[PDB]
């Protein structure tokens, strides 16, 4: 039932990881632009830690064996930041990567992460490897999002629909 695609509200069961930051499910505050018709979100709470996540665990895995590798989501900011969705290593053993954005800053915005120029995720000891060009093609299973990736913003932002297409 916590499987792509994520609308958040329809009493979800979510699973998040041991050192996500907070999450909770709220009434949209912001019901305006791009997300008037949502009544509920994900509002995620940054603490300022450089590199904090939101992280889930799916009942289902993502299957990217197939061409349809471009994951959507809505993403609530007032201030201009990076976003990164991340792969943590799949059911397999699949290699941990990752799709960074920009979030303009304009409120409600609709984020793709397209996988086709996804790279490897940073791993410690991994110097040859990290940050090199990466396309999914295994089962992931846990998803971490980072909201202003590598800086220190804190505050409430808000997520809804995240989509494989
Ligand atoms: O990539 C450049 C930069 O990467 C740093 O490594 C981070 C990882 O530490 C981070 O790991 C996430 C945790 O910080 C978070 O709290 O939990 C989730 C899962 O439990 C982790 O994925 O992930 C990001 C993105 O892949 C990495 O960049 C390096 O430590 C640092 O040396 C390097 O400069």
């Amino acid at each position: 039932d916590f499987a792509l695609p994520i609308n958040f509200g329809a009493d979800i069961e979510y699973t998040t990881g041991a050192n996500s930051v907070p999450f909770e499910v709220v009434t949209n505050p912001e019901q305006s632009g791009i997300n008037a018709t949502d009544t509920k979100v994900g509002k995620v709470t940054n603490q300022g830690g450089q590199y904090e996540a939101l992280t889930f665990l799916l009942d289902e895995a993502i299957d990217f064996s197939g061409s349809n590798k471009t994951i959507t989501m809505k993403v609530y900011s007032e201030v201009a930041y990076q976003v990164l969705f991340k792969l943590e290593t799949g059911m397999n053993g699949e290699r941990a990567n990752e799709v960074e954005v920009s979030h303009s800053g304009n409120g409600w915005e609709e984020l793709s992460f397209n996988f086709n120029n996804a790279r490897n995720s940073f791993v410690q000891g991994d110097d040859a490897n990290n940050g090199q060009p990466f396309v999914p093609t295994g089962q992931y299973d846990e998803i971490s999002i980072f909201l202003d990736f590598a800086g220190f913003t804190a505050g409430d932002f808000y997520i809804d629909d995240i989509e494989q297409n």
